[PDB]
Parts: structure tokens; sequence; C-alpha cells
């Protein structure tokens, strides 16, 4: 519908603003719009700002936080002090400046932040982007973000009580795809959750599921487990959702192809970004998403392991038929 000044044609001229901070977060945040740390930072903080939602404390009389409300930078002070929200304040500081800058709310941006840093990744599908979440927000209450230490009954409780089913737990699990960690055992910083940290396929749901065989540094850190081959780090959280009749089906269900992960995960995204508001208030403004490029690569078993190395934990389901490699185990790199 309208012209935007740089002539690009929009729904609205409420979404003219993005195409500027699109431009500013691609050459500067991503670094000549890259896939690597920046993107994997933004997706650990748009799930902690927006999980901060919590309708049992509302119902208690309590604040139950306003979910996407971007509070992760406007009351950092607060909430970076919460164990979950370690290794974010580069992120969120380089996130406030463009902010401020731009004039855009920062739930908003971290909305938009998150949505773009996707397109940068192989694979990925386009995010839905809706603009006109409000710029004041209070503090999230502590101890609304999973711990890869929980249950996973206290994971489907927490994330039961802010709105989701246990399929959409797994479902939103599909980031980790995108993963590595830096705090959990800071020996093997970087140390990639899938084969394939910077595209955005079924390698995750594959892997965990792979019988826990290798410690991949010097020892132990907080809640690891042991993972299938050197360089990769398994979190406890992830084994057990895996793992669990609760989680299992939908688990094994994601692993043989990357279009329906992709839709459960688009679709599980866009309820997340709204948690704290009505999208019925909001603008959409998706068409300023750009498309990523397509991931060509199918579904593979790593190394020559088979078939007979998956702890199959789904009963009702046939594991899927997914292709083998043959070569070695692999060896990962960290993650860039
Ligand atoms: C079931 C809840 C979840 C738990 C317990 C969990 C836990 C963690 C932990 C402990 C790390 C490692 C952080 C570090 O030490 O550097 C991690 C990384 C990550 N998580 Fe999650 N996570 C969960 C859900 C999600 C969701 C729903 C998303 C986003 C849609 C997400 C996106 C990420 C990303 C992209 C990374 C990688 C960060 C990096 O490489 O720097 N996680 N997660
Ligand atoms: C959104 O709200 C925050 C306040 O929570 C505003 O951020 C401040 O902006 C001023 C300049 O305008 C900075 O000097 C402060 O350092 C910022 N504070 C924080 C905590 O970041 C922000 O400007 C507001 N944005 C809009 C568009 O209203
Ligand atoms: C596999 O090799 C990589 C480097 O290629 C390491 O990061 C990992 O620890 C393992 O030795
Ligand atoms: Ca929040
Ligand atoms: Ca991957």
């Amino acid at each position: 519908s309208v012209t935007c000044p740089g002539g690009q044609s929009t729904s609205n001229s409420q979404c003219c603003v993005w195409f500027d901070v699109l431009d500013d977060l691609q050459t500067n945040f991503y670094q000549g719009s890259k896939c690597e740390s920046p993107v994997r930072k933004i997706l650990r903080i748009v799930f902690h700002d927006a999980i901060g939602f919590s309708p049992a404390l509302t119902a208690a009389g309590q604040f139950g936080g306003g979910g996407a409300d971007g509070s992760i930078i406007a009351h950092s002070n607060i909430e970076l002090a919460f164990p979950a929200n370690g290794g974010l304040t580069d992120t969120i500081e380089a996130l406030r400046a463009v902010g401020i800058n731009h004039g855009v709310s920062f739930g908003d941006l971290i909305q938009f932040a998150t949505a773009v840093g996707m397109s940068n990744c192989p694979g990925s599908p386009r995010l839905e982007f809706l603009t006109g979440r409000s710029n004041s927000s209070q503090p999230s209450p502590p101890s609304l973000i999973p711990g890869p230490g929980n249950t996973v009954t206290a994971i489907l409780d927490r994330m039961g009580d802010a709105g989701f089913s246990p399929d959409e737990v797994v479902d939103l699990l599909a980031a980790h795809s995108l993963a590595s960690q830096e705090g959990l055992n800071s020996a093997i910083f970087r140390s990639p959750l899938d084969s394939t940290p910077q595209v955005f396929d079924t390698q995750f749901y594959i892997e965990t599921l792979l019988k826990g065989t290798t410690q991949p540094g010097p020892s132990l850190g907080f809640a690891e487990e042991l993972s299938p081959f050197p360089g990769e780090f398994r979190m406890r959280s992830d084994a057990l959702l895996a793992r669990d009749s609760r989680t299992a089906c939908r688990w094994q269900s994601m692993t043989s192809s990357n279009e329906v992960m992709g839709q459960r995960y688009r679709a599980a995204m866009a309820k997340m970004s709204v948690l704290g508001f009505d999208r019925n208030a909001l603008t959409d403004c998706s068409d300023v998403i750009p498309s990523a490029v397509s991931n060509n690569a199918a579904p593979v078993i790593p190394g020559g392991l088979t078939v007979d190395d998956i702890e199959v934990s789904c009963p009702s389901e046939p594991f899927p038929e997914i292709a083998t490699a043959s070569g070695p185990l692999p060896s990962l790199a960290p993650a860039p």
C-alpha cells in the first residue's frame, strides 16, 4: 500500500521506520547480515523477555509481568541479575542504543531483531512482525524463566502458566538448532547444541535423541549430559524433554521435515511475541522482513551412527527413515 522514503512499498506508514532500523541492524549489530553469536543472543533475549509473564501471579493479586514488553532492556539493572540472564549485557546495550536512536519501543525492537536475525540463517521461516507494543514496562518478577536443571514437570508447568501446551514447548525449542552455550561449561566456550549452529534445521531433534556417549570438555558443567560426539554440548532439559513421555512423540515428529518444523516454530513464536498484548491492537509489518536463503540439505544421522544409536522414546510411532552418513564421528568446532 504506501511507499516509504526509500521507495519500498509497505502496507502501513507505521512500517516505514522499520526499514531504517533494518539497515542499521544488518550493517552493525549483525556485522553484514551474518548468522553468528548476535542472532543466537537475540533469540535467548526474546524468550527471556517474553516469558516474564505469569497469569498465576496476576490471579494471586501480584504483578505477573508484562510479557513481550522489552523490560529486559528498560529494566536490565534488575533483570540481568537473574540466573538465566547471564552473558547478555553486551547484546542488551547494543539493542538499547538502536532503540533510542530510532525512537522505537524496546518490546517492538526485540521482536524485530529476532525476525531479522533469523532471516540471516539458512533454512529459517519468515517470522511475523507486529509493531505498536507500548514502551512502558515494569520489571519482570524473578523466577519465571525455565532453567536447564529444571525437571520436565517444572518446565511444562511454567510454560503452561504462560500459555503454552507441551507441543508448543517442543516447537519453541527449535531455536536450539541455532545455539551454543557459553556459561554452562566455560571450558568449551560456544560448544554447539547441534552440528549445524548456523542452519535452522531438524539436526537438534535428531542429535539430542542419540545415546549420550562423549564428555566434550575436561569436566561436566552445570546441567551437562554426555553428548553423541566431540564438540557437541548436551543440556539436561533438552535430553529429558526428548525422552519424557509427555513430549517424546512431538520431539520425534520434528526430526524428518524442516518444512513442518519451521511452520510449527513460526506459529509458536507468533504467540510468544504478543504475550502481555492484544495482537488486534498491533499493526502488521511482516512485509518488512526479508526471506532467508533456503536450506537444501536433508536431515541425517551424522558420522556413521544409525537408528540403533537413537534412543527411541515415542512408543506409538516408529522412528522416521532418516538418511545416515558415512565417515567417522564428527568433532564440532565452536559456533561462530
Ligand atoms: C525449555 C526452556 C529452555 C531452556 C531450559 C533453555 C536453556 C538454555 C541455556 C541454559 C542455554 C545456554 C546459555 C549459555 O550458557 O550461553 C541456552 C541457549 C540458547 N537458547 Fe535456550 N532454553 C530454553 C528455551 C529456548 C527458547 C524457547 C528459545 C528461543 C525461541 C531459546 C533460544 C536459545 C538460543 C538461540 C541459545 C543459544 C545462545 C548462544 O549460542 O549464545 N531457548 N538455552
Ligand atoms: C522507552 O523507554 C525508555 C525508558 O525506560 C527510554 O530510554 C531512555 O532514553 C533516554 C533518551 O531518550 C536515554 O538517555 C536513557 O538512557 C534511556 N533509558 C534506558 C533505561 O534505556 C526510551 O527512550 C523510550 N523510547 C521511546 C521511543 O519512547
Ligand atoms: C572436535 O574438534 C573440534 C575442532 O575441530 C574441537 O572443538 C572439539 O573439542 C573436538 O576436538
Ligand atoms: Ca518482559
Ligand atoms: Ca542447526
